[PDB]
């Protein structure tokens, strides 16, 4: 059991709170979207359908009961208009900011539109909150902020040169979140996501994260590229560990914010397991090519969790083998 | 003598360029644009008149011959369109990118705007560049990136955390100018200048330097007033300083290039100091109160310019006492 975590959602349950989320249309916004009406919460959302889908939404309306579903406020807009994040922010208690430009690639093609989400939506998402005075204020930050750093495993003090445009923006966010804390005593919670995965990650399209990607691949009978040598390796980390992590920042005491906590489960897999981890799940459910290494690609990856334990009491309770279980089946039906 | 300097300017005036200065009817771009057109360069312009000024364009018309003049093209407009900043850019080899919104205290009270102008406006001009396979690019950053680190004086390596939005965004500006060269080989100079002061500095304005502020308070016989101690200490550069950095800059060697320089002469001047340098030196053309420290101000700033003087040969000419005898009869006249 996750028993700080398991404490604070019978809290919210027994006295709900307004949430905002942004990008509530997306892989880790619809995945908070449902736990959160699960436990009955009000829910402000936010999103402009670039990279999410109105049918992440529809998902989750069959999920849970009508009367927990009138509880979530959806408004389709855009974080790079100012006026759009003040009026959401409107009685809101907590902000959990998911909207972003995802994809090193997309950033390297597109430096310009990963600039304006990610940098001015995300200062326009903060400032909105700093003038609401909002409760909390959670933030997607990203282990790509790590770069060139060489140290293993990965420790919240020590970065590198970040080595993409998108890079740069996740790391922005943490300079500017530090700034505002300084200048106006607003504290935020930056989270720094290894690889998450499961259930709604996107797999179509040229940006798909590595697990749907290669899931979809094999599925369809597509070549699957792995891009290098294949020890290039990650914290791949599924969806329910970071579902955790947001609830407990936002009800986090004040000396655990202005703070960066590594989100991931502290273990380290390569490109080539991987491959044979996605492949033998599948096959349990029933039904390989090499090219060169990936531009601005961070070549090796494990968090050290233990501040996010010691401080926000998380436990990092699913590892990647049973989250690939858990999500498969949610691939095998989406794509067919 | 400024022989290196020299040299280059001289390579200038025999083989001229196209340059473009973003900022050029502000005090350091309409500098720069005077010293290039008397190499008899040809000269691009864009600004907004934000915080530039038409009539600062006037004076250099003054200063300049006819034929030197007709080489200059002035287009009215902001480098947070993109589609400006790609059209300015056509035919140019060399970019000094000035354009910005400075000012700290600016900075606290509207963070949005100075992100969208200064981060924003930035990589707009910096991609547009990337993608017109300009020679050379040369960008304003900031002193002010040293932020909280204690070390005396400021050497490239060594900075602290940023005090203000203000810093945040010249310091991002210096991140994507690395990971430009990084992930397409476009390789930027980012010049950190330390106070720089001279003829056309604005003395007007809620935002006006402590220089052209103190120079207008004395001749009016109004108050003088210390944020501060007083003992809060700079590296006053004399705008000529300036002018040979960006022009040593954008001719750099290969090898000098993807670097950070600063920018300054290496002294260092309290408050208290300066208001006796301006007084008697505004005192030979014949004509104070403590409150308290400005918020997120930088306590005390003074250079190593090794790297410059060593990797460029830039030559340091005019310290401040000097450069205050050049600039007093500049105010005389403006304010008359
Ligand atoms: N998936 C990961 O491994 C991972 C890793 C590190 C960081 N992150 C970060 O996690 C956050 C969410 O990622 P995700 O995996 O859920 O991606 P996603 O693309 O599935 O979701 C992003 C959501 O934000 C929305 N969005 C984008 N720009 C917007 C805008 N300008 N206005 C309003 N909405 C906008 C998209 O429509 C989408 O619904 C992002 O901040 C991302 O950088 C994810
Ligand atoms: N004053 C200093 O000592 C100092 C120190 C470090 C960095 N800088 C930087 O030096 C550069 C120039 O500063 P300055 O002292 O010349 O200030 P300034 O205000 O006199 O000049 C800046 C110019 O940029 C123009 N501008 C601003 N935003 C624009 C936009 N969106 N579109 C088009 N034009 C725009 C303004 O109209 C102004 O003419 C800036 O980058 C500033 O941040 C200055
Ligand atoms: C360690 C790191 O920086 N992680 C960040 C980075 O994920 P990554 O860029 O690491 O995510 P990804 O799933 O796109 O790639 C993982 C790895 O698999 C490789 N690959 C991918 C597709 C393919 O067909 N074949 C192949 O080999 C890819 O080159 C990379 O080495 O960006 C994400 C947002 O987009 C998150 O911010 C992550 O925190
Ligand atoms: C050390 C530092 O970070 N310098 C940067 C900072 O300059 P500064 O903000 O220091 O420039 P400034 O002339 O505005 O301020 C100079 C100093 O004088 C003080 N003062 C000012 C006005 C007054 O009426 N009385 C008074 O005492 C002021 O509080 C500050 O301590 O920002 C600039 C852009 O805006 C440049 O980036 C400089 O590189």
């Amino acid at each position: 059991y996750m028993s700080r975590y398991e404490e604070i959602t019978q809290q919210l349950i027994f006295s709900p709170k307004t949430w905002l989320i942004t990008g509530v249309a997306g892989f880790i916004g619809s995945n908070l979207l449902e736990k959160l009406l699960k436990l009955n919460q009000v829910v402000i959302g936010l999103d402009n359908f670039s990279t999410g889908h109105q049918y992440n939404l529809d998902e989750v309306k069959t999920l849970v009961s009508t009367e927990q579903w009138s509880r979530f406020c959806f408004i389709e807009g855009d974080i790079r208009d100012l006026t759009t994040c003040e009026q959401v922010m409107k009685g809101v208690d907590h902000v959990l900011h998911q909207a972003a430009l995802g994809s090193v690639p997309r950033s390297i093609v597109d430096p310009i539109t990963t600039n304006a989400t990610n940098i001015t939506g995300f200062l326009n998402i903060l400032h909105a909150a700093k003038n609401a005075q909002v409760q909390s204020f959670t933030y997607a930050a990203s282990s790509s902020t790590y770069g060139d750093h060489p140290a293993l495993p990965k420790v919240e003090e020590n970065i590198g040169n970040p080595l993409s445009p998108y890079a740069v923006t996740k790391y922005v966010n943490e300079i500017y979140a530090q700034v505002y804390a300084r200048t106006y005593g607003f504290k935020t919670i930056g989270l720094r996501y290894f690889n998450v995965f499961g259930r709604r990650q996107d797999p179509n399209g040229a940006y798909a994260a590595v697990i749907p990607k290669w899931t979809a691949a094999m599925l369809k009978g597509d070549d699957v590229y792995i891009n290098g040598d294949g020890e290039t390796s990650r914290d791949f980390c599924y969806i329910d560990n970071v579902i955790q992590m947001n609830i407990l920042s936002a009800l986090a005491k004040d000396s655990a914010k202005d703070n960066i906590y590594n989100v991931a489960v502290g273990d380290r897999t390569t490109l080539n397991e991987l491959s044979g981890y996605i492949y033998d799940e599948l096959n349990l459910i029933h039904h390989i090519k090499y090219r060169e290494f990936r531009s601005g690609d961070v070549r090796a990856s494990q968090a050290d969790v233990t501040k996010a334990i010691d401080l926000l009491k998380y436990r990092p309770n699913i590892k990647i083998r049973e989250g690939l279980r858990l999500s498969m089946p949610w691939y095998v039906r989406f794509l067919k």
